């Protein structure tokens, strides 16, 4: 009669939380969901054997249209967890399962693991000083969306860092990288000429976050636009006006200019 | 010849990731600080047992002003690693001993843990909706911080929601309540008089995030600024215009009044 909600964590199998692989251990059934992100570190095969137990995945289609009659009914007799990348609730979407279950008179626990939104901290930006978040998604066909131009321009106008998911083809494993994003906002830029984005923009790359050898990398758009941040996934972070605490940092630990002491603070 | 900073999680010993778990397990020497949040749920000696090695616990001082003198020092003969409550790099200064680490010929790595910044997703509000946060200090002497208020402001023109983060005196053992924030914000609000924070502002409320039954409360001040929410650690979260379905959440999920679901587009 109970579900568990339960992040796997930034990026192999060992970022789930000890507390997280117990529970998803003594529960008689276990779900996940890899259509949000994916865990790019490692192998379902690798979950698997970490928690000893079968995962079923589940589809888009199959949380969204059908988690009632997937998931829920064998959690009114059974210990059931749903494994999901990183930090439980923080998909979008995924805080109405907990009411499906209520209305399924089905109990439900939250068992967290790291999210990128606090990863991040590891860029050496405050996170007090990150404003709305956006994501930053492909154009295609007649659709070009633009609206992640707007929220960096919003958050750099009161001087908030502005953090950018890239966009992500979860089923076909494609990821958007730091470089494609760059390109993205400098066309955005030519189009609305709100002087948001340019060549002399300050930005960071967090890539591999969870890993041991992430790539963190800070610069402005002019030199890093091609430069190789290495696999997947990337994270584009346009920073507001550095505090040079954080500047400091990103030039000791990230590898920025000196010029950022002087420009950016 | 290395120095890890490994995060613990937020309320109990297995709330670390088996990958800190893993690698603490082989340290020479393990350190921690414990004043820069609070841990409800463990004990040093539960921490202990689980990674299997003794603590050294220092204090505000002895990492702001003997870090390179305490730490670093066996970090250059030995795997050394610095645990600390939730992640590690959120919300404290702590990136800055990557500085030190480095200046001292010490590589450093970051080994996250779940946040309180990323489990308030639990509260079913968008984190991406989330705006600039602040913290809500304890009043000194003459002096009363009041910041924050502005904050909130400057979120809620944009629509943003407001995290704060609550004060702590780790030495004193002193933990602000949702409660103690509510009354310093209104004592603020008398002041500047900007209608920022009133009886009528719906607040959300998350305590002792990371258990398994944590508090989750939503409201109008006026009813909830006298509400036992239980032990700290204790979260308060000013949300700003709502969506339908962070609504339906609250309501659910957290108890709210019905009548927030009726929202002014
Ligand atoms: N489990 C928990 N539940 C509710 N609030 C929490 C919490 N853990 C931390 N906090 C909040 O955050 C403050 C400490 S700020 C340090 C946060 C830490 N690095 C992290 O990543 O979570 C506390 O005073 C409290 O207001």
């Amino acid at each position: 009669m109970v579900l568990y909600f339960i992040g796997l964590g930034l990026y192999d199998e060992r970022d789930i939380t000890v507390k997280g692989m117990e529970i998803a251990k003594k529960c008689d059934y276990v779900f996940a969901e890899f259509y949000t992100s994916l865990m790019a570190g490692t192998t379902l095969g690798r979950i698997q054997k970490l928690i000893g137990k079968e995962i079923r995945v589940l589809s888009r289609e199959d949380v969204e249209l059908n988690f009632e009659n997937i998931v829920l009914p064998l959690a009114k007799e059974n210990d059931v967890a749903f494994l999901t990348p990183g930090d439980p609730l923080v998909a979008t979407t995924h805080a109405e399962l907990r009411i499906r279950a209520k209305r399924a008179g089905v109990e439900s626990y939250v068992i967290h693991a790291p999210s990128i939104y606090s990863a991040v901290g590891i860029t050496g930006l405050h996170i007090y000083k990150f404003g709305k978040s956006a994501t930053v998604a492909y154009p295609e066909g007649n659709w070009f969306p633009t609206s992640y131009y707007d929220v960096i321009k919003e958050n750099a106008e009161r001087g908030l860092h502005t953090l950018l998911f890239l966009d992500i083809k979860a089923e076909k494993r494609m990821y958007m990288t730091a470089n494609e994003a760059m390109e993205l906002l400098l066309k955005v830029e030519d189009m609305k000429k709100g002087g948001v984005f340019t060549d002399d923009t300050l930005v960071v790359v967090l890539a591999r976050a969870g890993s041991l050898n992430p790539t963190i990398r800070a610069g402005y758009v002019k030199d890093l636009i091609r430069e190789d941040f290495g696999d997947p996934p990337h994270i584009l972070i346009v920073p507001g006006k550095l505090h040079i605490v954080e500047a400091e940092y990103l030039v000791e630990i990230a590898g920025a200019p000196r010029e950022i002491l002087r420009v950016n603070v």
